[PDB]
């Protein structure tokens, strides 16, 4: 948001991007670091783990902590149509 | 039951298994050891 103002030249914006690179370098550093005894928790390899909590043989809870690196979380979707030269009444319909 | 959890790596599970091996060895030892005066009681040859 601080860089979306036009009172900042390309030079000062670069300091903003220079910072986000370090911060994002920290984010996925946390993902690749949290661990119990080698078991990476916030990485994506903690899927379908059991914890026997019952007297008999297959009572257990399950844990599937998703992946949270900097390459797998914020995935938006953009679209943009061609330059419209024609007029007319239009009604959209976003299916499903 | 203690090793049936997923907070334990293969190494700790291996420690569990190594301990269970010795415990089962002891069980076999009791079985093949208990004897009155040579007559092995808890082995299977004390029938009829």
């Amino acid at each position: 948001t601080q860089a979306a103002q036009d009172g900042q030249s390309l030079k000062t914006r670069t300091m903003l991007q220079a910072d986000i690179n370090k911060l994002m370098e920290e984010l996925d550093n946390i993902a690749n670091t949290t661990s119990f005894n080698g078991k990476q928790l916030l990485s994506g390899n903690f899927t379908n783990q059991e914890f026997q909590i019952g007297a008999s043989s297959n009572q257990t809870v399950k844990a599937t902590i998703g992946a949270t690196q900097s390459s797998k979380i914020g995935v938006t979707r953009f679209e943009t149509g061609a330059q419209s030269f024609t007029s007319g009444v239009v009604g959209l319909t976003i299916k499903n």
